[PDB]
């Protein structure tokens, strides 16, 4: 996966068509001077653009995009998606791909949605015409197809920066996304932090078990990492002892990756009363 | 003052009578051996039992006592009286000495007055009976004259280490006690942990801002630090700078005192979902 987050907006990779088949090649962002976003109003790498043509997401849109009057195109990124979005499905109407509740909100984001359907026990949270949200167990959600990831490009009601399906189309996520705790017995698995892909809540206490039954260790990688104080903090405990192996918080970052040499981990977050940011994203793999 | 807790269980003064007037002298420690309570169970120095006869609560007993068929008494400790505590005071009925609001509960305890009453915005509890709770703004909740306080004894329906008062009998609490979170502009006072005299609940992010106009720097001391794990923290945190000063867990704990040369400082407490203890008591004092 080349994406932790909703938008794309980490992508990093060298994708410079807007389509890998029928797409258009990307313009140089150290060209693009006519346009709101180039290298000479961004130095310093912000938002990674740089000496390239490569798809990136540096105003908050919904998905990468680079320029090509129609100037600019989002680029369907296949690698692009977040651990937790299923997809963009199409809905044809009757049954819908989800069936076990829904609710429309002017404010709808894809945590909004993701916390209704995971507080009435469903395992499924769509999002339609960025308004509408289904949940549901059905297994069957791609019963009417998958579409290209760019036909789930509406904007969220509540935020911009997010993508909540299209007429017709309903974007997917596991209702894991975002909890506030979980217990995960996976090989590898993704965490993120609270109420993820929005910014986390003010006051957050939360903990995910990662227990791997004859594991000898786990190695631990934070593909994304935006927490803003120092007051804020992401902790690992030995699940045994319950001591404290690594505390980082926003003024001490993680490496790349390390390991623990443990079959059973306890990830801690706390969330302070101050300012909120994206979050994080820990990509945990077990080793037998 | 020689108390920080509700039941004086961390009392370790020279009292060694069951009352300064007209009270009995109380046996020594070291040869009370019919008795459960003596150094020969509880080496280590545990509860502060030693070779003294000096009041002590080592069993969990609503007060302070010791050993005198009435063979022990609770000791009437006038400087053993936690910060915000207001109390013993008499209750003669018609009106009462807190005239907001009441109600009665089987799981009464100190705490569990305060939060009710604080919630409805009145700044002062009182426990009667040791089941019934009363709330008030009244200044006058002195109204019928103090008590001695040992006439609060009863025990807290909902905790039996508790004092809830007694029979036309009402002890008397600041609001303020336990909350998550205040403001503090006082040049001292006393700052408890979420929940206290209860131990903390798990899941708690908590501050409180200690800004003193004029300040050069402030004095803090923990007379009472019983956190448990290396999850849960007490943090101090520069007010200007959101910088974190000093870091207190259940394996690092705060020097008897020290001074932070600021007039503002924001104290952060995070509790974690493993394992709740009695909590802390931070006295401040500001200099100019
Ligand atoms: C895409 O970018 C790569 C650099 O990674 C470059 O070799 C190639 O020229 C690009 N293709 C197009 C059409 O820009
Ligand atoms: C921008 O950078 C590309 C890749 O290095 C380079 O080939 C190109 O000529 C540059 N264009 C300008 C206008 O700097
Ligand atoms: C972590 O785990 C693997 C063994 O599965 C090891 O080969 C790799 O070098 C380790 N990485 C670090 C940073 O220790
Ligand atoms: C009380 O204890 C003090 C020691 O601090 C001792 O001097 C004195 O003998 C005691 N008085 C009685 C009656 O025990
Ligand atoms: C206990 O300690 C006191 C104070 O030191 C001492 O005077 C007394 O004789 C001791 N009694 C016994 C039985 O050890
Ligand atoms: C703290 O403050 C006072 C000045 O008001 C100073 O005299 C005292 O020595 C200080 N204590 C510590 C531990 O610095
Ligand atoms: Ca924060
Ligand atoms: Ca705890």
């Amino acid at each position: 996966p080349e994406c932790f987050t909703a938008n794309g907006a980490d992508y990093r990779g060298t994708q410079n068509w807007t389509a890998l088949q029928g797409g258009k090649p990307c313009l140089f962002w150290n060209e693009t001077f006519q346009h709101p976003y180039n290298t000479l109003k961004y130095p310093n790498g912000e938002g990674g653009l740089g000496e390239h043509n490569y798809c990136r997401n540096p105003d908050g849109d919904v998905s990468p995009w680079c320029y090509v009057g129609v100037y600019w195109k989002y680029c369907e990124i296949p690698a692009c998606q977040m651990p937790g979005n299923l997809g963009c499905y199409k809905d044809h109407g009757n049954p819908p791909p989800l069936t076990g509740t829904s609710k429309t909100s002017n404010k709808l984001t894809i945590q909004t949605c993701i916390s209704f359907c995971r507080s009435q026990r469903f395992k499924f949270a769509g999002m339609e015409s960025g308004y509408a949200c289904f949940c549901g167990n059905n297994p069957d959600y791609w019963k009417y197809g998958e579409a290209a990831s760019t036909e789930c490009n509406s904007v969220c009601f509540g935020d911009h920066t997010q993508p909540c399906g299209g007429d017709g189309r309903i974007i997917l996520f596991d209702t894991l996304v975002g909890a506030c705790g979980g217990n995960y017995s996976a090989m590898s698995s993704v965490v993120y932090s609270p109420d993820f892909p929005d910014t986390y809540a003010t006051g957050r206490v939360c903990y995910w078990t990662i227990r791997v039954p004859g594991a000898s260790h786990i190695h631990f990688s934070f593909p994304l990492f935006d927490i803003r104080d120092s007051a804020d903090m992401v902790e690992l405990l030995d699940g045994y002892t319950h001591r404290v192996l690594a505390r980082f918080h926003g003024r001490s970052r993680p490496p790349l990756s390390f390991n623990v040499s443990l079959d059973f981990v306890i990830l801690y977050f706390f969330s302070d009363r101050i300012n909120q940011a994206q979050g994080f994203a820990v990509l945990y793999q077990a080793v037998k």
